[PDB]
This record gives structure tokens, C-alpha cells and sequence, in this order.
């Protein structure tokens, strides 16, 4: 009853049901369109073990958001390269955007979440005041009105889409209370299982965790919910060595100090406890 | 193995399952966060059997949608009384909207999937080339890349919301396309178990119609994924009728002529061919 075996379970799935399809970076997938998945959050973290996690780079970018940054190399010096590619000079240049300095993103994450609908200039521009901090308007709705059932952070934008080196993976969130519990629901427009989405359970369980953290409230259930669920290509091979590993008990998280405000975490107030994951496996970007 | 069997089965599991929950309209609720389901519509629309579903209203309401209409007294003289109290005098009024000519929505739907961007005025305003037309892009994404996986239409919009008189509970859909198939995904954040969904789920399967027929595929699935699916505390008993019924066939939906563009479908352009529903069953709407 471990919940991995739902991750895993999903993997088989596409191995086995999911149909061909081309994509956008001409590797090639295996494909599933709408899957659901629900990770308890009660006394455990689900950082998969049945292959080590990056787990600084989830904490890193996490507070990275949080920051409102849209500039990768603030988060490269961190020894946390994953944005790397999307905002270098090449990739941006293909993209059109040639005025960009590098590290560039555009008006996504750190931008939408702290400052949806102000006028997006550059990454280093001043947006203080501008926009709607909905970051913050989640958390003060978990706060005073718990009930509510339009607790949304909303990274996709449709109307800054065209200045975005990757229109956000991850199109919202919703969080969610009952019980004296905090749930967080992730809608992922597309999911590469392989190398994604492990990721991305842990950057929102930890979302989750620290919210919750905040608020007074206990963590509840990650609901992973998928769009184009697949399996590139070449991590078919890697993903059937991984699926042949038993999963460990997850780990725990633990938060160290009383934190107040989502802006005060920083990266030495967490400790992940109980880790023993099987080694990593590499997995190829696609790009 | 009827498709309706799981609409059946979510009811069920939140009537046994669910846990209690206060809501805004002060009814209260038996709640469940994070549900999904899938719906064929491969020679069969999921109209459902076990009660009669107000087909007219999604038909007119899906209609209205198109034409990008946020005000209600629109759709009321189709006979299609569903958003009236939302744009009433008094409940403006209570939303601090006494400026507001009843009827007007605000800024959802129709605005939104037609001028996301612009600023909202009134529900009678000039927004001719304002804003992003979300709907006509996703038409034109599936025609020239169907494998696209940022094919989206969103009525979230944090910095609209104040302005809405019901912020959207179908925050935003994702469309897909594989083997020659459309297929399309809700996120429901709130879902009305027994008055908005089997309506709402009605609807987007008419809108995957639409859309497959004027881009030359056949109907795939429509994935309904919900938020919080809540049966209100005075629907107890009314489901509990309904479960007792036996699914029938679930029908097929024609289109009588060939349709070239989305706004150019009009109500006797449809025809459901063998609905043989349940009887109506009243649910009180929750205000
Ligand atoms: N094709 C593709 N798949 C993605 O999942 C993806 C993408 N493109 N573009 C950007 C992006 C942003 N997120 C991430 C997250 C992790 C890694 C990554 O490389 N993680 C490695 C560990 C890297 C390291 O250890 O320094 C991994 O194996 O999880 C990259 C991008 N994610
Ligand atoms: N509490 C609540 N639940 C909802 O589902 C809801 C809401 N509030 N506010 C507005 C709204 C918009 N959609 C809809 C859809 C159908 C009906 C409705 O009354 N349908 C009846 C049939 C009405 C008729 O036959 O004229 C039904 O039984 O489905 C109302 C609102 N939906
Ligand atoms: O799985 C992902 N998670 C992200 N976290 O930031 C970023 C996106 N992705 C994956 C999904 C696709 O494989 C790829 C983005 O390509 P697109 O869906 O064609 O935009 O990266
Ligand atoms: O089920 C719903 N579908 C809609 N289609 O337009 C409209 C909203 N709803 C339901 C969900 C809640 O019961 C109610 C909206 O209340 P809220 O979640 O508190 O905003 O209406």
C-alpha cells in the first residue's frame, strides 16, 4: 500500500496502454491523456526512493517561486541547473527572443504567482506592487475562510504565453481544508514521467508541507492530476530498471524552527529524514 | 461497464466516504478533494439516463458561451433560467455590484474564452479585438499542431475575479489529440454532484463534439477531473433515489450539416437520438 506503487503503476500503464505520439521536441513518446494519483502527506514526504530524487534542486527552486524569480541563473549558482537550458542564449534566441538577456524565462512561476497581470518588461525588472500576489492571497484564504472552494494559484496566462520559454507544466493548483488538514491538487498539462514528475510531486508536497506550516494546519493529500501523461522514447529502457526496484518507506520532512511567513523558509530550516533511495538513474532532457 | 457507472460510483463513495464540510452558501456539504473520471465519446454522448438532464440549457448555455456573452438575460429568454439568480439585483447587490445591470456575470466565461486580457467594462461593451480569443486558438493549435501539449482555454483569471459574480468552477479545460481522436479535460475546483455535474459534464462532451467536427476528428474522451466534489447536505436523499435506477444506453449526438467555423453552429444543428432518461429529479441550487 505504499504510495509509489501509484507513480509506478502509471508508468506501467503507459508502457503498456499508452499510444504512440510524436512531440514538439521530436523524440517521440508513449502517451496517456488524464490520470489521477493521490499521495498521503500524513507523517511521511513522497520523495520516490526507487531512484534518488534531486531533492536541494526541489528545495532550491521551490524558494526560487517563492522569490518571484524568472532569472535561471539565480537559481544556477545554487548548483541547481534545470532552467538552465530554457533560458540560454541559443534556446532563447530560437524562440525570437534575442533582445533576452540570458537566464530569461519570461513571465512564468515566480512572475504569475507574485504578480499576475502586470505588464511583463524583463526578469530584473521592478514589479513591486504590481499584480496580484496570489501567493500570498492563498494563504490568507486558508487563514480566514478555510472553506473555500476557489483557493487557486494560476501560473497559466494566456495572455503573456507568447513571452514564456516553456508555458508552465504546471497550469494551476487548488488547495483545499477539512479537518484541520491542508490539500494541495496539481493540474500538470503535461508530464514527463521519467524525469518531471518526481520532481514535481516533491516541489509540491513541499509546497504543501510549508503552507500548511504556516497556517496551522496539518498536511493532508497531494492529488497529482495529469493532461498529456508520457514516456520519452529513450527512458523506456531507464524506466523499466526502475520499475524493477522494490520502493523504500518514505522519508519524513521535517521543518525546524516556527516559521511565519512563506518568505521567510530558507534551505537550512528543512531536513529530510529516513531517505534511503535506490541510485539515480539518468534520464535524457528533451528538448 | 456503462460509462455513467462512474458518475454513480463518485456519488456513492462521497456519500460513504466523504467528510462533512461547511460551505459559503451555508447548506453544508459531504465532500471529497480530487476525484477524476473518463467518459467515451465514441459512438455515445454521456448525457445521463438515471435522471433527465436539461439538454436544452447545456445546448443554449454552450451557444452563449461562444458568442462570448456575460450577460444573462441573453440565455433566460432561450427558457434557460440557470444563471439568472447569479445576476440578480439583489445578488449583485451583495456582492457590492449595485452599479451592475442585472444580468451582468462579470467577467466569465464568454469573456473570458473570447477576450481573456481586456479590461471588463460592462456585460454590453465594445471588446471587439480585445484580448486573447482562446477558443478560436485552440481550434487553429489542433488543425496545424494536434500534438501540442499547451492546448488550453482558461476562464481562471486572478486579476478578474473580484469583478465575477461566480468566479469559474471550471477553472480551465485541455484538449489532446492522438489516433485521429479529440480529446478534452476539465478541471472542475468545484463541483455541485448533484445539480452542476452531470449538466457540466454534458457540456464540455458538446463542446469536444463541436470542436472535433470543425476540425475533422472523431470524439475521444472527455476526462472530468474535480477539486471538491461535494454532495449538498439537502441532495442526500434525492441521489439516493437516483442510485437506485438502472443506467440506460447512454445516447448518440448527430450534427445535421457539415459546419465550417465554431460560431456558426446553431441549436437545430443538433440532434440526441435515443435518450430514453429516468425521470427529472429536483435539486434545490445552493445560493
Ligand atoms: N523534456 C523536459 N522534461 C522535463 O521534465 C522538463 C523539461 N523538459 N524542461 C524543463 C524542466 C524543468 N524542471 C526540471 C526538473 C529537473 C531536471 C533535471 O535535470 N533533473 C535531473 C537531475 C539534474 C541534476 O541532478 O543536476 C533528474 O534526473 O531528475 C530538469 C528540469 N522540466
Ligand atoms: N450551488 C450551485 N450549484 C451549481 O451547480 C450551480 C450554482 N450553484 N450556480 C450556478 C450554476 C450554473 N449552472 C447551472 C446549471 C443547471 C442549473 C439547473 O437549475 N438545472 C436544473 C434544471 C433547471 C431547469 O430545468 O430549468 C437541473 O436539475 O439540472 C442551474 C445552474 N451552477
Ligand atoms: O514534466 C514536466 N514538468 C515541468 N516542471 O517544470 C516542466 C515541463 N515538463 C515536461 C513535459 C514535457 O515533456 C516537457 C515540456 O514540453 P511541452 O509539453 O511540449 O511544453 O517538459
Ligand atoms: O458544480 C458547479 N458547476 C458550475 N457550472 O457553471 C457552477 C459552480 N458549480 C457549483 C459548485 C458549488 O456547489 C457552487 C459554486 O460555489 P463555490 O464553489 O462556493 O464558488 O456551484
Amino acid at each position: 500500500r505504499h504510495g509509489e506503487l501509484q507513480y509506478l503503476r502509471q508508468v506501467e500503464h503507459i508502457l503498456r496502454c499508452g499510444f504512440k505520439k510524436e512531440d514538439r521536441t521530436g523524440t517521440g513518446t508513449l502517451s496517456v491523456f488524464g490520470m489521477q494519483a493521490r499521495y498521503s502527506l500524513r507523517d511521511e514526504f513522497p520523495l520516490l526512493t526507487t531512484k534518488r530524487v534531486f531533492w536541494k534542486g526541489v528545495l532550491e527552486e521551490l524558494l526560487w517561486f517563492i522569490k518571484g524569480s524568472t532569472n535561471a541563473k539565480e537559481l544556477s549558482s545554487k548548483g541547481v541547473r534545470i532552467w538552465d537550458a530554457n533560458g540560454s542564449r541559443d534556446f532563447l534566441d530560437s524562440l525570437g527572443f534575442s533582445a533576452r538577456q540570458e537566464g530569461d524565462l519570461g513571465p512564468v512561476y515566480g512572475f504569475q504567482w507574485r504578480h499576475f497581470g502586470a505588464e511583463y518588461k524583463d526578469m530584473d525588472s521592478d514589479y513591486s506592487g504590481q499584480g496580484v500576489d496570489q501567493l500570498q492571497k492563498v494563504i490568507d484564504t486558508i487563514k480566514t475562510n478555510p472553506d473555500d472552494r476557489r483557493i487557486i494559484m494560476c501560473a497559466w496566462n494566456p495572455k503573456d504565453l507568447p513571452l514564456m520559454a516553456l508555458p508552465p507544466c504546471h497550469a494551476l493548483c487548488q488547495f483545499y481544508v477539512v479537518n484541520g488538514e491542508l490539500s494541495c491538487q496539481l493540474y500538470q498539462r503535461s508530464g514527463d514521467m521519467g524525469l518531471g514528475v518526481p520532481f514535481n510531486i516533491a516541489s509540491y508536497a513541499l509546497l504543501t508541507y510549508m503552507i500548511a506550516h504556516i497556517t496551522g494546519l496539518q498536511p493532508g493529500d497531494f492529488v497529482h492530476t495529469l493532461g498529456d501523461a508520457h514516456i520519452y522514447l529513450n527512458h523506456i529502457e531507464p524506466l523499466k530498471i526502475q520499475l524493477q526496484r522494490e520502493p523504500r518507506p518514505f522519508p519524513k520532512l521535517k521543518i525546524l524552527r516556527k516559521v511565519e511567513t512563506i518568505d521567510d523558509f530558507k534551505v537550512e530550516d528543512f531536513q529530510i529524514e529516513g531517505y534511503n533511495p535506490h541510485p539515480t538513474i539518468k534520464m535524457e532532457m528533451a528538448v
